[PDB]
């Protein structure tokens, strides 16, 4: 069947230049393996602020994963993750910018620290989320355990922790086979 898959990928000013990039990277290795796939891709950065980089018409348009991501610049602000995910559910997932009804709805989100806003992600209850959380800020178990409520359940299914960057490349190498839902 028919997946739309948006990625929601952290631009705060934790990333190095460089770390940010490897981020870019990891979503055009994904999106290059699914091409000619009945999967469809948005991509969301987020900081302080949302910005929709790509919406699902532009990647039916487009299919070139790294047209799709040359204009994005690094927003370099905080991390209001709960924020984020309201604006997927309601702006994104819109008919209007090319969802399709009939699809299964899934959300990465991709990022290096604790949400620095609050709230509840009812909105977004119906579409599964798949949570990577990178870097030194979640070495310890309770930092780990902020990301679960992000995460579809269980959380041993939908939230991966990766001590660093390079581990983006390093596990998409390793699962590549996997993605393929
Ligand atoms: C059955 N497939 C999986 O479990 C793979 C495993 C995987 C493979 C590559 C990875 C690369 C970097 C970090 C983590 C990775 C994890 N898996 C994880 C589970 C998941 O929910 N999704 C999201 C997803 C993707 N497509 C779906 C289609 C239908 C229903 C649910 C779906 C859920 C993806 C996420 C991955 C691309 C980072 C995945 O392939
Ligand atoms: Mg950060």
């Amino acid at each position: 069947g028919n997946v739309d898959l948006v990625f929601l990928f952290d631009g705060s000013m934790s990333l190095q230049p460089d770390e940010f990039q490897k981020i870019l990277d990891f979503m055009k290795d994904v999106m290059k393996k699914l091409s000619n796939t009945s999967y469809q891709f948005a991509a969301v950065q987020f900081s302080t602020s949302y910005k929709t980089e790509f919406d699902f018409s532009d990647y039916v348009k487009w299919k070139d994963p790294d047209a799709l991501l040359k204009h994005v610049k690094h927003m370099l602000l905080l991390t209001n993750t709960f924020g984020a995910i309201n604006y997927v559910a309601t702006e994104v997932f819109r008919e209007e910018l090319g969802a399709r009804p009939d699809a299964t709805k899934v959300l990465i989100i991709i990022t290096d620290g604790e949400a620095t806003d609050s709230g509840n992600i009812d909105a977004a209850k119906d579409i599964i989320r798949y949570i990577i959380g990178i870097g030194k800020h979640f070495q310890t178990k309770e930092s780990q355990e902020t990301l679960h409520k992000f995460a579809s359940k269980p959380a041993s299914e939908f939230v991966k922790i990766l001590d660093t960057f390079e581990k983006l490349k390093d596990l998409f190498t390793e699962l590549q086979k996997k993605i393929y839902v």
